[PDB]
Formats: structure tokens, sequence, C-alpha cells
């Protein structure tokens, strides 16, 4: 049964609600982005209208084989009418194709659903600036002050300089980057650009990347592993055993691996500056864990919400425990009293 925080009152609409069978009263199903916790339940047998971005629609058609007649892509930053309700899709600064959705209810209420997002001050100059929002359905993944991490720009700087140093010291080193979903493509693309290489990968991952409208992508990626000195591997293989086994397959082309594991936040963020990060090393294999996040830090979240001044907030992440829910409500009240709304 579909939970309340996936339903949009006063409409026939649901958001990221594909795993509950046929939802009673739902005339249009919105999908914020192509991550499996959110698309869970879609397939080629789905026969209700799906509303999403153009990129999310390319992935629905090519990866899950949803038939074209049920896929309704919408342009961003553009007022659209769906089943007689005005909607707009905004960039969520999450993974490729990820959107937030503004719904303009017939009774005059305005609702923003952020999907998954990384809040940024640049959102304060989108179409959000123009009007009041009554209810916010908020990605609260890191809604606690302990959750600090660097900008994406600082993390990429660390990774490019680390990779370029290693391979200039040893021209026979291979760089490996872990992946399990779309998102975080800047990690491997930035590293391959500084090394003058294409990124090599499996046929299934190359397929996924071809759906993403990334400029000049044919120049950046390849399924020919032998021509490439940056390889992508499934995240599960990013460990000493998996990497040893990969090096064996490269036919004595390489004598060292440097590997990156993009994570979200980890507790070593509570102690160590990005500058000071060191790898785990066994023999000729080193593994860096780097805190590349596609969700808001606590401070980024707080700034967006205090700017938006919503009348009511409905969390969409960490809603399963009483202690979580109570923690989040406390922070929302602090933010409200501090800013005066
Ligand atoms: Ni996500």
């Amino acid at each position: 049964t579909c939970p309340f925080y996936k339903k949009i009152p006063g409409t026939g609409f649901t958001v990221d609600a594909f795993q509950y069978g046929v939802v009673e009263g739902c005339t249009a199903y919105f999908l914020t982005h192509f991550h499996s916790d959110h698309y869970a339940g879609l397939s080629k047998h789905f026969t209700f209208p799906v509303y999403c971005s153009e990129i999310t629609g390319n992935l629905l058609k090519n990866k899950l084989h949803v038939q074209e007649q049920y896929i309704h892509p919408l342009p961003l930053d553009t007022e659209c009418i769906v089943n007689g309700v005005k909607v707009v899709l905004l960039d969520a600064n999450h993974c490729p194709g990820a959107v937030m959705i503004l719904f303009y209810l017939p009774n005059g209420t305005v609702i923003l659903h952020t999907g998954d997002f990384r809040a940024d001050p640049s959102m304060e100059r989108s179409l959000l600036a123009d009007q009041k929002v009554h209810m916010l359905y908020l990605d609260t993944t890191y809604c606690s002050p302990e959750y600090t991490f660097p900008s994406q720009q600082e993390v990429i700087r660390f990774a490019i300089n680390t990779a370029f140093e290693a391979v200039t010291l040893n021209p026979h080193a291979l760089v490996v980057c872990g992946t399990y979903s779309i998102g975080k493509e800047k990690v491997f693309l930035a590293i391959a650009d500084v090394l003058g290489s294409k990124v090599g990968m499996s046929q299934e991952k190359y397929k996924t990347l071809q759906c993403l409208n990334i400029p000049e992508i044919n120049s950046l990626i390849t399924t020919d592993m032998c021509s490439s000195l940056v390889h992508l591997l499934p995240m599960m293989q990013i460990n000493f055993k998996g990497l040893q086994s990969h090096l064996k397959k490269c036919g004595g082309k390489y004598n060292q691996i440097l590997a990156f594991r993009p994570t979200g936040w980890t507790h070593s963020n509570k102690f160590t500056r990005i500058a000071d990060v060191i790898p785990q090393t066994k023999g000729n294999i080193s593994i860096y864990g780097i805190p590349y996040s596609e969700h808001s830090s606590y401070l980024e979240m707080k700034r967006f919400v205090q700017w938006l001044k919503p009348q009511k907030i409905i969390p969409t992440v960490n809603v399963g425990t009483w202690k979580s829910r109570s923690t989040m409500e406390k922070y929302f009240r602090e933010w409200k009293l501090e800013a005066g709304y």
C-alpha cells in the first residue's frame, strides 16, 4: 500500500510510487529520477502514464523497456499542463535527469517535491523565486549537523591531482573507478580527461551512459578496455581480491592499480579534511574512499529551507523510526524560529 508522503493531495498524482501495484485514484505517475529505490516496480508491462525528464525517459525505454506510448517526457523550467494541473520540472542537482516538481493545485496551494537533491544557492534564482510554497516534500537524507562533506569541486580536484601524480610517477599504473548506478560521472570523466584517456567499461554500462545526453560523450567512453587506462567496474569489485583479479586480466600491461570508491558521507568526515585523505594499500594496490555526495549537506539543506520558508514540511527519507522523525521535527522548528517564518 502506497504511503501518504508519496501522494499529492487534490490531484490524481503520485511520486516515485511504482512498487505498490495499481494505486487507487492515480491518473499519472511521476518519476523524479532513475535510481532503483525510486523506479522499483516499473518494467515493459507497465501501462499507466509516466511523467519524467527526457533523460529519465531515455533510460525507461532502453534499460527497463517501458513502451514509448506510456512515456511522457517534459522539458525543464517550462510551465506544463498535466490532467488539468499546472506543473514545472526543475533541475535537482542529483544524478543525470533528476528533477524536483512544482505542483500548482486547483485550490491555490503550491507544493514542491524535491525528489532526491543537493541544495545549492543557484536554486534561489530558478522559477522558485517568483512565488510562495505552502508544502515542501523534502529529501532529508542528511538532516543532522554531523553530516559535513566538501564541495563536489574540491573532491574532484583531489581526485584529478591524485590520479595525475600516480600515473606520471608510474606510466604502467591503471586507474579503476567503482560504480553501481547513474550519478557521480564527473569522478571518472575528470580523471580520464587529465590522463588523456577514454573511459573503458562493460557493454551494459556503456548503454546506460549513451542515454544521458552528455555533450561529446562519444569522445569520452569506450567498450575497448585495451585502449583505455581508466576502467570502470562494479562497486562490489572495488576491494583487494576483486582488483587483483582484474589486474590479472590486463595481460601484463599494468603493474599497479589506483582505485576510487565514491561514497556518500562516512564517519571519517568527522575527523579528516579532504586534503588529508589517505588510501588503504596492499602491495601494488591502493584504494581511496572519496566523499562525493549528490545529496544536501545539513548546512546546504538548512539554507534552502530557511530561504524557501515553507508552511509545512513533509520528509521523504529517514521516516521509518520515531527517533529519526523526532530529530527531524526538532531541526525544522529551530530553523523556523531562527529565521522568523
Ligand atoms: Ni537518488
